[PDB]
């Protein structure tokens, strides 16, 4: 066991459990400390952003953040899972128009309710006979199965999932995604070279503070980020004039805790990296 702090960008295997693949990147990165930051849908494939070490301090940010996902519905059946495994409750002839399913899309669009939100961007990648294929980027706690039900409903034939993937979580480049087939390889690698698997392996990690990355990032000089990391607020020029900052110190910009703007437009210690003193 090592203590090791990052994040590892995994692609998720279609049926895996996310609890099965944080075990697995876990046990392959050695690591004392991890833990994932919102289950995937087990049927889904991609992104699972896994926390090592420290990082797992700053899962939260990562649990509200925004989702995109690639999704191919079946139209013309409504299944009892809204998805392709179980067999077909309703199906019914698809009738609708290009105009209508343009005009349908455009209800799912900006902020929306749910009763099985906002949808920043509903993409149509094509609609072909019985297949919609669309991506749609959206905030946390949005359900995929209900939009594509609901859209199936308001087309007047009815849809379910029958493929969706995870492209990315918050501002995470789909591109540094790692599948599991690959940290096994990589793990041979180093056996096979006679070096340590985590030389491979590390240099895959997303920083420690990256579940944060919807925040803007602040750096404080030394000689102020003393101040902040013994639990005081700081003057600093850069930072926003509110919310929540990701907070550096020092020329390599080593992040030292999450910082808030406070009333006075200071930065104050939030979530430290470090511990007080009694």
């Amino acid at each position: 066991g090592r203590d090791i702090n990052g994040v590892l960008l995994l692609d998720k295997p279609q049926g895996m459990s996310s609890n099965d693949a944080l075990q697995k990147v876990k046990r392959i990165y050695n690591a004392n400390r991890a833990g994932h930051t919102g289950a995937l849908d087990p049927l889904a494939t991609g992104m699972l952003p896994i926390c090592l070490g420290e990082a797992t301090k700053f899962s939260q940010y990562l649990l509200d953040s925004d989702k995109r996902y690639r999704v191919i519905a079946r139209l013309g059946q409504r299944t009892d899972t809204s998805d392709a495994d179980g067999q077909i409750v309703e199906e019914r002839p698809v009738t609708f128009s290009a105009e209508q399913l343009a005009a349908a899309l455009d209800t799912f669009r900006g902020d929306i309710e749910q009763i099985p939100i906002t949808v920043y961007e509903l993409l149509f990648i094509r609609h072909e006979g019985n297949e919609l294929e669309l991506e749609i980027h959206c905030s946390k706690g949005t359900y995929i199965r209900t939009i594509i039900d609901d859209l199936g409903e308001k087309l007047g034939c009815g849809a379910h999932v029958i493929y969706l993937r995870r492209l990315a979580v918050s501002k995470y480049p789909v591109e540094r995604m790692v599948t599991l087939e690959h940290l096994r390889e990589l793990v041979e690698q180093a056996e096979q070279q006679d070096i340590p698997a985590a030389e491979l392996l590390d240099p895959l990690l997303m920083p420690m503070d990256s579940p944060a990355s919807d925040y803007p990032v602040v750096n404080l000089p030394l000689t102020s980020s003393v101040y902040f990391k013994n639990g005081n607020p700081v003057r600093t020029s850069g930072a926003p004039l509110e919310g929540l900052v990701r907070v550096t110190e020092g020329e390599n910009g080593k992040f030292i805790g999450m910082g808030e703007i406070d009333d006075e437009g200071r930065v104050a210690p939030r979530r430290l990296v470090v511990e007080y003193p009694a």
